[PDB]
């Protein structure tokens, strides 16, 4: 037997660089492929990455190319044309399209037979793009899809109740973007609702948690603003995500997944907790909703379905 | 400056030992002092301790005297001898042969309590030190709410950590189940129930009913348990001494929460630097609430009998 | 593809048990099936170990039997007979060849084709002895041989000059046991010799470097007449092999490995210096010795070499 | 009792911003100030990085100011401004506005020194702050030696973590390797080529040249190095604020090492919660000795003339 985790990655920006240096210092997998279409970063990055290993567990990283899959458990994608200003979103989905084929087909065509994790924006829409062109079981292929927007809304909660992130539980539901919403109906700290928390806590105005929510909602907007791009916040959730399926845990996570009746929704892939190992998407939780959260999800799934829908034609 | 995390063990039975194993393995503090009656078993302990740590983060580990705490971050007293009101009273004097000497040394770090019955003694080593409310901790029921999340893992086939519920109450015959709040993330297990039918009712009884009786259970199989308070007092240790602010459910003193004072009973709580910052008042149901009114009475009625 | 590792664990006594409990906290494999002719001990520590899941990574454990050896990575035997009073070494030896025959052939039918660990005492031996009834590559039976007494004479070198016994770097080899020497030629910390240690810190006596390795050699009987028993050392050498194995790692570590010229030695395993990853045994490091160490190492592989000859005939 | 461990750091650039991230995501240390002139990219950073808190242990993180250092456990610069001489000027004064105010602060930790020239600055540093010359570290050829192991490891295919070796002197040009006690596993690289003697004798003269220019090449390549140094950086921070007494290659203070005396060098040293405990002098050859001598007498001839 042979217990040799390796990771490709497309896409050696911000996002990816800082991937992989979060796979390095926490020891997840023992090889990472870089591949970008800028050869000599990705060579340089290698190199400054492998400078790290002496000071945790030992890994492979390496200028990779599409073939370089061939073997690979992972197949991680980041870096998706920008949307320029004055494009349509239809536009911005139609030139990632022709570059995602470009990195999917040549993937396949290594003899990769692992799992596809997207982070690429626009996310849910690449996702099920990468699906298509893949042809690779549901399951088998997941979009990073509301992971940072729900970990943003959780240390937002923390840093308010002055509580450790990780005894706060809440969501952030629909499509990536604009068009996403809070979970409020479920989301608890250490197992007290916010309801509760409120109404024991009633310095809380319900001023404070709707613009908590919109401040996750723009998040992006206003750390590009402040330093100019985002990225340790995709990159530690994106290892968190890899982690979860090469230590095979069963992790619950906020995901873009497909859709077949959850929510009242079917054949596109958006965000939802679901539970994730070894062999991909397993359970995708669908939390009882509000009637309002319930329109929001309808109301970002329709709008994403349209776009998905006129993509594909 | 004086970045020098100190813990003083009181007890190296299997629970003291499996704890001081789990504190080398994480590399959580650096020093651990081992006081008990059998010096030559702690001397031989915390050269087998010391035998792992050049494959973790160093650590000076060795038999301790009381004299010791003086300077220490934290006291984990896991000493507690085995009618109700007399496993008490002989517990409340050597329970004080500890603390005295040990506050007598100048110590004035944080008591972690994890020796039965926890809830009282917890009590009584708040009382017998004189230290403030929230510094003087219980493990209380954050083993059974661990083994209460395993099980329901277990069942579901989801890593516990992505599961949430509740054991509370006074660790023993009486503490419940708040399944009220329970949930698997986020997903309620009521509404888990509904999307998934196979689950029958009868089986979430047996669940708890199994939770309250692991600890004969286990030791019906192999003689004694300590694995799990192990891992729960290393949990606690690491949220005091790396100032987490984490929830656990924890022996905390009652101060009007769920209608109850004077006591040190089961509760989720805030934990961090300086002990219990906050209390966790879960709104309890009707059913639920009687649970932890009669937990609650029943201890109680020990507590004040005992003293 | 399935990144799921097994464990089987044949042994549930203190060494077993604590390097189960190893395993758990440090996360390392998702499965361990504890067997031992005790099923109810095995059932019971199953569960204990299983309820602190929730503080760390998940994993299944559970009583388990030969069979379920499988599709395991990795075997781990850790409970042989103890050496009754008045009882000649060979005698030991032959009376756990018969329990280890018994546990070898049925694993090996399971299907079972990952890597031998063994700890099982004497531990030199029965890893030979494994590897005989196994069949299975040199490189792929691992005995745990000096990685202990290593271990214990670094921790003691580093208490006293006061240093991380990680910046300590020093051996003892041969047979695991009386015959086993240090390799004082090869110590240094942090690269500097304890020869050059010494001749900058006169207050070294060479008595107490001559009594230091006299207790590690006596270390296990000195604990003993402590506690009782001896585990948690052995527990956490067993988990950090297993690492560098399920990890691949490619660590250099004191192990007992099959000899073929190394140090003079043929035929047999002995402990030395080695390289070990996923697929078990890769280079075996050949410290050049001292006259007088080699004289050390060839009087404990030669006692070992009659003892192993007259025990397969 | 005060188990709070802050760090403040100068200099939010690449190699600033990506050690906060290893401290984020390795859970070093309770609170981070991040200081610097752009209040807006330090501001943006630290929300960043704070958005990847929910999946490491909790910290603080936020855009600070030199006044912050009054409590901070560790100050960690690494705003270095890009003749030799002059070089050195600008980042005297620089360097003098940094560590004037947070001297004023009440800062009485550790300085941690990671801006180029590394050695001089850390010098500098010492000389400007009045800190004990074991308070005031310089990551010196921390990242040379780990380059330096890693690329040994890769040539014999064997985890860095087994190999040891040294880069010496000054950071910079006339850094050399201490191949003298170089080794894998204990075994000398002497010894190991005797075994592998496809290792050409060429090829360790490349290798270590290769090391000598990493930053040069791979700047070319990606247009800056940071992993690096920033992982170095945050593996000597768990060394002070887990009081490792780990063996560091670092630039200190020489009085009488290999014959130098009145300037920090790069060196293989003792550190812990306390800073630098005891200087580790390598028996050098009389090759090594003489690069040790060169790059010291370069080193200090600038020193004193910037002075």
């Amino acid at each position: 037997d042979k217990d040799h985790q390796k990771v490709i990655l497309v896409g050696d920006g911000a996002v990816g660089s800082s991937y992989a240096y979060a796979m390095v210092l926490q020891g997840i997998a023992q090889e990472i492929g870089i591949v970008d279409i800028f050869k000599d970063k990705t060579k340089g990055d290698a190199i400054d990455l492998s400078n790290a290993l002496p000071f945790t567990s030992p890994k492979k990283i390496y200028s990779a190319e599409y073939s370089d899959a061939k073997d690979a458990d992972l197949v991680v994608i980041t870096a998706g044309a920008p949307q320029k200003p004055g494009e349509t979103r239809l536009d911005l989905v139609n030139k990632n399209l022709k570059i995602l084929k470009s990195i999917v087909d040549p993937i396949v065509d290594s003899g990769f037979n692992g799992i596809f994790l997207v982070a690429a924006n626009p996310v849910d829409i690449l996702t099920y793009a990468t699906w298509k062109l893949s042809g690779f079981p549901k399951n088998r292929v997941v979009g990073s899809g509301t992971s940072l927007d729900t970990a943003r809304f959780r240390q937002s909660i923390a840093e308010m109740v002055n509580v450790d992130a990780r005894s706060v539980h809440a969501y952030i539901m629909g499509e990536h973007g604009d068009t996403e919403f809070p979970v409020w109906s479920h989301a608890n700290i250490g197992g007290v609702t916010i309801a509760e928390w409120v109404k024991a806590h009633p310095e809380i105005k319900e001023d404070k948690l709707v613009k908590m929510f919109e401040d996750v909602r723009d998040a992006a907007y206003e750390i590009i603003k402040l330093k100019g791009a985002t990225f340790y916040g995709i990159a530690t959730a994106l290892a968190r995500i890899s982690k979860a399926i090469l230590n095979d845990e069963n992790a619950v996570l906020p995901l873009s997944v497909y859709m077949d009746g959850q929510y009242g929704l079917n054949d596109i892939y958006i965000g939802t907790p679901a539970v994730i190992n070894r062999n991909g998407i397993q359970n995708i939780l669908e939390i009882p909703l509000t009637d309002h959260e319930e329109e929001s999800m309808q109301k970002s799934a329709s709008q994403l379905k349209k776009v998905l829908t006129d993509a594909f034609a």
